[PDB]
């Protein structure tokens, strides 16, 4: 029992973190089989209208000085892909694991392993939201960190941080360097957009707390997708589709609860609030646990 | 920007985890060295009123098979210390961190690691609560799976997963056996005492809000501690004590307010709840972040 913000064990991607330093500018970067992938503002200095590859150009290997642990690797060639720098080393990483690099649709979630001068200092999980910015947590030297998912013992690599936001939030690219959301890695006028609640997860995690033993928010009722698109998109929800209900089948296979059911739950909690009551500790609606998120977590696979 | 609840990286105690199976009992055990440690009621069959000196007077040590990875660990030696058996094996951890045991106080936070079959599964965060208990999530075969903090490269371990108890909240031992809280490894009427709130975490979190741009429940008063302890025991939180106050001390030089400030601003809050407003992204009042692991976050301190 319990219900948690789980990541994945970060051990295989630790092993993954150095430090790229060029000039004054250090942050992290991936180091798999002999390519060590970092942002590419790496190679700024100050940065409002960059021209990335006239910047590049006037580089040499030796102006990039790459630290794993306390060994310095040798940059042997360097190339740009969209944002994203590529930097051959020597050596190839002994620690690589199996991976993949994967462009994830918003609404999913991943691990983070927060880094700062290619030290990893902690993990957790967050989501993609709708508007293609992350909630995160990251200071100054952070640029470089990886979001990633683990299936099986392959990590498939989907985030690497290059910004934060005004607003607070952060935004990054998958790891071909190509940016979520509008977004652009110079000095400018930038604001995420508006952003929606993602409401395949909230019923996925009403379903984790009924597999938990909260059940005060179940009723009798239930709805039409039709009607209950009409009160999401009332309160900023994601509209929910027939893919949605098919994602969440097994879940309502195994409470018995109907999806269309359970959204007439969740049409209620809309419209009336908790009255003073929480469900699996929280006192909102949570919307970063995917129904694979739930099920992983309410029956145990390992990795 | 961002405040999350996180985690330490992992990589050092996945090297450490294995599985112990005892007849048809299998859980997870920790391999440090030439030792297995995993909880004594992987001896037991059924289990009211164990007697545990006999079950393992019974026992020889190829009653044991431990599994690392794919390679089963041969067992030279067995004894109990506490709840805890030590499994001697032929063969030293050599991914063995530095680490060390510790005893942690309630209030304390650490890592869990969660372990099925030897094989880590995710990873989080949680406390120790005044209870002695801990708000995990763990499934049947999460025993033996280990709560742990990181300092320097060091890894302190400070808690094994023995039992579930009926409410759903968890119990288990330091690394030498020992149960936090009343509890016993057996099958009988066990439940944990009322809980409290952990007042200094609170506080830590609402300078944790502070630094992270939420101001909007500071106000202009100030308290006496013993005045805000009386607000306390109203609400079920645990009394604030001058050790308290000076842990709190640096936070309160960052932000400039000063604790006792704080404390009038957490007595409001106490009162007047939040009238639909959020800090950090929660509803309701946070106590599962020390001191220490706010400035850890907001400062960026690697492992
Ligand atoms: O030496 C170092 N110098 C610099 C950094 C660094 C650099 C940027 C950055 C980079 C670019 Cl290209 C554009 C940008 O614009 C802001 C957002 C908006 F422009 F879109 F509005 C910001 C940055 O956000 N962070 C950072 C801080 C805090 C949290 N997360 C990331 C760090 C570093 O880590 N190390
Ligand atoms: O083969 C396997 N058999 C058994 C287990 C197992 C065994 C116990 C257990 C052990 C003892 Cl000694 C006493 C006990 O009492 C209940 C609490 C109270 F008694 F205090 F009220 C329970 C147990 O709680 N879990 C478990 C399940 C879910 C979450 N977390 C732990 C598993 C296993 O993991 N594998």
């Amino acid at each position: 029992s319990g219900f948690r913000k789980m990541a994945f064990p970060s051990g295989k991607v630790e092993g993954c973190m150095v430090q790229v330093t060029c000039g004054t500018t250090t942050l992290n970067g991936l180091w798999l089989d002999d390519v060590v992938y970092c942002p590419r503002h790496v190679i700024c200095t100050s940065m409002l209208n960059p021209n990335y590859e006239d910047l590049l150009i006037r580089k040499s290997n030796h102006n990039f000085l790459v630290q794993a642990g306390n060994v310095q690797l040798r940059v042997i060639g360097h190339s740009m892909q969209n944002c994203v720098l590529k930097l051959k080393v020597d050596t190839a990483n002994p620690k690589t694991p199996k991976y993949k690099f994967v462009r994830i649709q918003p609404g999913q979630t991943f691990s983070v392993l927060a880094c700062y001068n290619g030290s990893p200092s902690g993990v957790y999980q967050c989501a993609m939201r709708p508007n293609f910015t992350i909630k995160g947590s990251f200071l100054n030297g952070s640029c470089g960190s990886v979001g990633f998912n683990i299936d099986y013992d392959c990590v498939s690599f989907c985030y690497m941080h290059h910004m934060e936001l005004p607003t607070g939030v952060h935004a990054g690219t998958d790891l071909e360097g190509n940016f979520y959301g509008p977004f652009v890695d110079r000095q400018t006028a930038q604001a995420a957009g508006t952003d929606t609640t993602i409401t395949v997860n909230v019923l996925a995690w009403l379903y984790a707390a009924v597999i938990n033993g909260d059940r005060w928010f179940l009723n009798r009722f239930t709805t039409t997708l039709n009607d209950f698109n009409l009160v999401a998109m009332k309160y900023n929800y994601e509209p929910l589709t027939q893919d949605h209900v098919d994602i969440l089948g097994p879940l309502s296979a195994q409470t018995g609860i109907a999806v269309l059911d359970m959204c007439a739950s969740l049409k209620e909690l809309l419209q009336n609030g908790m009255n003073g009551r929480t469900i699996l500790g929280s006192a909102l609606l949570e919307d970063e646990f995917t129904p694979f998120d739930v099920v992983r977590q309410c029956s145990g696979v390992t990795f």
